[PDB]
């Protein structure tokens, strides 16, 4: 077995090997805009990605990886609800089978055709592993991905696609600038949550772009050319590899804005 994004292994059955997913902070979650509060309390968000060393893409078997050289301060996020620098170490998708599906956090219940998450960890905890096992360990970049114009910044990373077909493929991925991944503006929602897949740790504070980026219907159509399984095994498209809206429970959603 092996947890999943299946019938016999999907969202659902998660639960009976990682109890967290039915936690108190689970994510992602539905973001109703008309409950969310604005919060002054929040500063501005900073993100510098100027010094960002990508060094390797990978198929994981649940999504492909972009990851980068944290043993130097360089890609950092800041600011609006952090306290302290976290360190970006990895950005990866989730998308859907059709475009009307994909996203796993929604807005006012509409789903996007994707999700990028730019995962990053509080550098006072000295590395990844020992993060997550704090309530304020990590914080994820969500940002919403529509089907529309293409992406210039998002080429690179769909034209490479072909060669980690399957699970457990990598290559090299140097000098891929995340920068090029971003929307105009930086306007956000906010709230404390968890790691969208197992281990579903609550270490998470999640700040979700309002502005989604767009990019075109060949690019999210490669991401579907990817495959769940191994090489040699029976061919599994990877699509659908998205958590579902959690319960929000005793929390609230605060903006950046208006
Ligand atoms: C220790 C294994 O590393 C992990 C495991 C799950 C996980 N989920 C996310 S997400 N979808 O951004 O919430 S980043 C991440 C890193
Ligand atoms: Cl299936
Ligand atoms: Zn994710």
């Amino acid at each position: 077995h092996h947890w999943g994004y299946g019938k016999h292994n999907g969202p659902e059955h998660w639960h009976k090997d990682f109890p967290i997913a039915k936690g108190e902070r689970q994510s992602p979650v539905d973001i109703d805009t008309h409950t969310a509060k604005y919060d002054p309390s929040l500063k501005p968000l900073s993100v510098s990605y100027d010094q960002a060393t990508s060094l390797r893409i990978l198929n994981n078997g649940h999504a492909f990886n972009v990851e980068f050289d944290d043993s130097q301060d360089k890609a950092v996020l800041k600011g609006g609800p952090l306290d302290g620098t976290y360190r970006l170490i990895q950005f990866h998708f989730h998308w859907g089978s059709l475009d009307g599906q994909g996203s796993e956090h929604t807005v006012d219940k509409k789903k996007y055709a994707a999700e990028l998450h730019l995962v990053h960890w509080n550098t006072k905890y000295g590395d990844f592993g020992k993060a997550v096992q704090q309530p304020d360990g990590l914080a994820v970049l969500g940002i919403f991905l529509k089907v529309g114009s293409a992406k210039p910044g998002l080429q690179k990373v769909v034209d490479v696609l072909d060669s980690i077909k399957t699970k457990g493929k990598s290559a090299d991925f140097t000098n891929f600038d995340p920068r090029g991944l971003l929307p105009e503006s930086l306007d956000y929602w906010t709230y404390p949550g968890s790691l969208t897949t197992p281990p579903l740790l609550e270490c998470v504070t999640w700040i979700v772009l309002k502005e989604p980026i767009s990019v075109s219907s060949e690019q999210v159509l490669k991401f579907r050319k990817l495959n769940f399984n191994g090489e040699g095994e029976p061919e599994e498209l990877m699509v659908d590899n998205w958590r579902p809206a959690q319960p929000l429970k005793n929390r609230q959603i605060k903006a950046s804005f208006k």
